[PDB]
């Protein structure tokens, strides 16, 4: 009776209505590696980092290292987001590498909190940053339909950590 | 047991894993809408469209107005996008108000088939050109890592049909 | 008797008035160095008008112009933008392709690109600007013209001739 | 003898060293129509301005409305090009439907001095203001390479005129 399709379809429905919250509708999703440099071990790996957008909302979810699955979870209300900030990679030595994007966010009433992302680049010769400016530009444009405004900045960026990420439903 | 947050952290990981096939990864993906006049009926409701892009293939879903579920949906290898067009809305008459993206696609080695889509705008003096010039980017630069290229073209719509579309798994 | 101030101005009314033909306007005028291989940069003058545009290019050790052409917006066909057709590794900079219909003939195209003193800038901005004042003046006179963003092919244009 | 090509190349040699000072190379050149009611003729028209930019320097002339004639001539240095503002023109009422360019230059130590300038292309639908940016975009970046920086400002313009302009070799 019930074809591909209809299964694939019905799956797509049902996870979409279980995802968000049933006020909250998606506008974007973003495949996403951090960009800070972590302080854990010598051997350089990618962490996937996962960005959704809804019209109230933006989610950030990190992945381990090896193994399938989601470390670290965050739902963002746009409002608390201040600011971005988009320009060469903050490394502890070299010529940066590529750009990366800091999403500045306010968190129980205090700043210092910040994500940095950088967008997957097969060739290694790509910069990144004209991925990273159209989700800046969509983040802002989301936001200014809340009506706030959210300052887009080019400059480099400091090689700071940002305070303990903590979990958010 | 495991956390309220434990227990959204799985669902995220599950779904990404059911969402593509094995082998594909997920990069972006965005809310549109259809933009090309439909024959059902001449009136005026936006058909919500999903597109999703993995590193091998594009996705696109329609769904229909009364429901909030899948009317039609398509993989499609990125092999067989041909071209991107933006450009002015195809109005049958008067003044085109937003810019529409036409994704043409190659179907059983046939050419004629295209999906004429735009992003849904809280603000009517923005017609959407800039959103639509970063989805057609991604999907140029993810056609060119796996070997290929894709033409974006800046140019006026015509005011033709696609050939019927078909579910294609 | 004149004034250096008066002589300035009578010299740039006289150059604008001798750059074009009588029923011509100008629009937009750019400095470009070509970007194709020769079979040291080569700068390359690229005018604007109602109804044509001009190429003009310049002798690498001399302040000469050696190659000229008045040509018709209406047979530029097509612009291609996008990374140069290096023959090594990384193409540096973005480069800008104007095919044109040569007596009924395609195959024809400068390729060129902008004066940039950062070497960490791209210049596709400044590319895609040039680009869409030609499509518009093209446009309010005839026909439509499509820009093109894609990977340039590394082929060499039909050799250029002379067109008052 | 000499051929036309050769009398041509030769008049467009002897002239871009015939405008410019010797250490001056040749960027930039638009047509433009000035935004600000006129002050020598005060009646409204469509007033043309060439608008020239070299290495180091911008020039503005103005023409006269019947005879193809310069009635006001300016050399500018770019250093003394403080800040660009683009927006809607300055109307005493309504709808402004294009926008227009204000360069503000410092003369002789004093503010108040500037240029309101617009695009001739258009169509009534557009509404310039791209056109202007690259313009703006390019003065930018040959200042910047040569002296201090300049700021594009997007704003609304007041119609406030500015101090009489005076002719500079």
């Amino acid at each position: 009776s019930r074809s591909h399709q209809e299964l694939i379809s019905q799956l797509l429905q049902s996870y979409m209505k279980l995802l968000l919250p049933d006020d909250e509708k998606f506008h974007g999703g973003w495949a996403l590696i951090d960009c800070d440099p972590s302080l854990i071990d010598a051997t350089h790996r990618d962490v996937d980092v996962l960005l959704l957008l809804s019209n109230s909302a933006y989610y950030v979810a990190y992945y381990d290292d090896e193994v399938d699955k989601v470390n670290q979870y965050q739902r963002l209300s746009l409002e608390n987001l201040e600011k971005i900030e988009i320009g060469p990679e903050p490394t502890l030595f070299g010529k940066p590498k590529f750009s990366c994007m800091r999403l500045h966010y306010r968190y129980k009433e205090a700043s210092g909190y910040f994500h940095t992302l950088r967008a997957v680049m097969r060739n290694p010769e790509e910069d990144g940053k004209d991925t990273l400016q159209c989700i800046a530009e969509m983040l802002q444009i989301t936001k200014q339909a809340m009506g706030s405004d959210l300052p887009i900045i080019e400059k480099k960026l400091e090689a700071k950590a940002s305070k303990p990420h903590e979990d958010i439903i």
